[PDB]
This record gives C-alpha cells, structure tokens and sequence, in this order.
C-alpha cells in the first residue's frame, strides 16, 4: 500500500496563497491557481500527474511533491515555498505592464520591483502571461515564460550607470563639474555621435546622465580607463547569474577584457556590445539604492515544512560596489534626468518620470537591436528601458521596465519612453504605503 504525499503550497511574503492543492477523485489531486495568470511566469504550471511542469512548479518540485510513504516508511509530504512576491504589488504592476503593452505597440514588456534594502523580489512581471489553470496546449498564443531572467538585451543607455558610478568612486569627476561636449568623437577607431546633434555644450557631469550624451560618457569613461571600467562592470553583476532562484535565469554576456578589440571599450560604457537581463539592469541599481551595496536578488523567502515550522532562506553575500558617499551621489545626479524645465535647457530625458513631492531619482534606456538578416544593428528599432529608485533619500523600491520597440509611449502618448510606466508604479507604491513628502539642479551651464 502507498501513502501519497500531499503537494505543498506556494504562497506570497504574506501567505497569500498562488498555488494550492485539493483533493477530489475521478484519487485524483487538483491543483487550484486562484489568481489564474497572477506570476504564472515565475509559479508555472502543473503536469497530468500532479508534479510541475514549468516554472517553479518543477524547479522546485522535490521540495513541493514531497515522497510517498508506505505501509513502515512514513509520506513526507510536500513542504509549502514562500516567494519574497507581494501579491498586492504584483497584481497592479502585471496589470499595468499589460496595458503599457497595449498602449505603446511594444512586442512585449516587462518590469521588475526589487526591495532597494535587500534586492528581494516583490513584483516581476511580462506582458500576455499563460494562466496555469488552463491546458498549456491551448496557449501556443501566450507568454509561458519568464523574460524578465530568460531573455537578455542591449541595455543601451541605461548602462551609463556603470560610467557615472565609476567616475565618481574614483574622484575623476563631480556632479557640478561643467564640461565641454562635442557632438561627435573618434574613439577606438569608430565615430560616436550624440542622439541629437550640436557642437561643443556646456554639460555637466549632472547633465551628461541627465541628458544621455553618448559623447559625454565615452569622454569621462576614458578617465576611468578600460580596466577600472570593465572591473565595475563584474562588481555590478554583469555576465553572470544572480543565483535569484528561478529557472532558465540568462547570465547576460559581457565580453572579456582580454578579448576586447579596439572598438570594445567606445561601445561598453554606452551599453553597446553587451547584454543583460531585466533582473540584472535592476539589480545594478538596487547596488546604487542600498548605499553602493549590491544584494543579489532572491525571489525564494522561506520554506515551511508539514510540522509547520519555518526556515528562513540564506541571505545571499553582498557585493560592495562603490562607496555609500558615491551611491547617494549617484542617485541625487540621477534626479535630473526625470527634472522637468518648460525652457527646456534643464530638463533630462524621462520628466515624465518624475512624481511631485518625491525625490525620485532614474535613468532612461534608449538601446539599438540587431537586424537577423545583416548581423548589424536596426537603424530604429530599439529596446526601451527605464530604471529607477524610490526615492532617492530614502531608497524603498527599485524599478526597473523594459519596452520591446515601442511605437508610443507606455501611456500611449507620442514618443517611445517607458517614463510613464515607472511614473505610475513608483507614485502607487509611494502613496499605498503613505509616503511623505532643493534647489533644480544644473544640467548645462552657460
Ligand atoms: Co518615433
Ligand atoms: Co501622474
Ligand atoms: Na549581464
């Protein structure tokens, strides 16, 4: 005779349940998905007999199916896996990836909430999410994956994180410092131009990020240097996993120092010539969230056993990065790129990002693809990124979006910014949680 095991549960930080089983007959154990698409790209799904079939249904299943006893062998039934998810704060930012979807014409989006303290999951999301109460068979149509950790991309300018960081944890440049930016350079024998074109601007290092000059960062990362640059890249995360405990996680790629050639380092700094993944885009700002202290993600909080008892998952290491003086250095520089200016000299990429009363501080992607057919880039088609913290003086939450070429902005309004998207996540959490609430900062001297 067997005694089946029972298959545990997976529920949310607060216990609110994502997937549970019933027993009914045809002995026959129904799993039930009461939020139906609800993560179904981070829980998954079940096979007909009752074990996982993606997801963390099956990547977790030794812990969930538990093994059947006998009779004397006791069945050690299944024991139920707690998420870092916050249902609540899943639930609004699945829903809103799916209407910046509809509303931009991307092919896909996505979007990350990380804790900035500890880099715990709270919210990951993709656009058009299979619902694992329905037979996967009939949804060749659906997203049945996990983009956000799969499905690496160009970050574009969205990696310029990695220059500013740099720059200033090793005393090679200031916030206020007023530079001299030409429209174009020669760098490693290719030409670099600025998304716009203009002859020498009175940048500062605040408005090289603010604004996004290509030429900017490339002129500040030659003070860095190849080696302190590359080394930044590795204490970011970049090209390797996060060990955040999902499968199919991509390590991303970034090419090798001693492999670069001489283009390599004019392409890096502006986030050409490597990948990532969402969770590792937003991963690298979290570092700059919690004081220059990179915590790993980790979307696995707790396993409770049948007895009822609770083990907590291990805390992965910290990796410091920079300094706590330059990481809130970086977030406060990084305010100007949602500032808004009518007479538009001081006005970074992404103000629709901004929230009044809050000092949200980010940075807008902006990152070619390649076109299959000439193993070169499209010369307007692009990923769409927007990165951010809340707030910068006090960092609660890091957000990070991906829009697959977008024709309109996430709100539907003219334009390819996914700043709206991150406006209404990074407003809803503020106020859900009532939040309370200097001078405009310098973009560009005289
Ligand atoms: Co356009
Ligand atoms: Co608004
Ligand atoms: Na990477």
């Amino acid at each position: 005779d067997v005694q089946p095991a029972a298959r545990g549960s997976i529920v949310d930080r607060n216990n609110d349940r994502l997937a549970f089983t019933i027993e009914a007959r045809a002995r026959q154990d129904l799993r039930q998905y009461p939020g139906g698409s609800l993560a179904a790209n981070v829980v998954g799904g079940i096979d007909w007999d009752g074990h996982g079939l993606l997801g963390l249904e099956d990547s977790l299943d030794a812990v969930l199916a538990g093994t059947d006893g006998s009779v004397r062998h006791k069945a050690v039934h299944g024991s139920t896996v707690v998420l870092t998810l916050d249902n609540d704060i899943q639930f609004y930012v699945q829903q809103q990836v799916q209407q910046a979807k509809n509303l931009s014409g991307a092919h896909n989006v996505s979007a990350v909430v990380l804790d900035a303290k500890t880099g715990e999951v709270l919210a990951m999301a993709n656009d058009n999410t299979f619902d694992p109460s329905q037979d996967i068979g009939r949804q060749g149509d659906k997203q049945l994956g996990n983009p956000a950790v799969s499905s690496p991309f160009e970050p574009g300018s969205v990696n310029k994180i990695v220059a500013a960081s740099a720059v200033i944890e090793h005393g090679l440049s200031s916030p206020d410092e007023v530079l001299q930016v030409p429209g174009s350079i020669q760098m490693g024998g290719v030409t670099v131009h600025d998304a716009w074109e203009h002859g020498v601007m009175p940048y500062t290092t605040t408005g090289v990020f603010g604004k996004s000059s290509n030429v900017g960062t490339l002129m500040l990362s030659q003070r860095v240097g190849p080696e302190r640059y590359y080394d930044m890249l590795r204490k970011f995360g970049l090209g390797q996993r996060t060990g955040v405990g999902l499968p199919g996680e991509s390590a991303g790629l970034v090419p090798p120092i001693d492999q670069w050639s001489g283009s390599t380092f004019a392409n890096l700094p502006i986030g050409q010539g490597l990948s990532m993944t969402l969770l590792q885009m937003t991963g690298m700002y979290q570092a700059i969230a919690n004081d220059g202290v990179r915590v790993p993600p980790r979307i696995i909080k707790a396993t409770v056993a049948p007895d009822g008892s609770r083990t907590e998952e291990p805390r992965p290491d910290d990796i410091r990065v920079v300094s706590a003086q330059t990481a809130q250095t970086v977030r406060q520089m990084l305010r100007a790129v949602v500032q808004r200016d009518p007479m538009g000299y001081q006005q970074g990429t992404g103000p629709t990002a901004g929230v009044p009363g809050y000092q949200m501080a980010g940075k807008t992607g902006t990152a070619q693809q390649i076109n299959p057919g000439c193993g070169c880039y499209f010369d307007d088609v692009y990923w769409i990124t927007f990165a951010g913290i809340a707030t910068a003086d006090n960092p609660r939450y890091v957000i990070g979006i991906m829009l697959d070429n977008p024709a309109r902005n996430s709100d539907g309004a003219p334009g390819h910014s996914a700043a709206p998207l991150f406006h209404n996540i990074a407003g809803w959490l503020m106020q859900r949680e009532n939040v309370p609430l200097g001078p405009p900062l310098v973009l560009q001297a005289t």
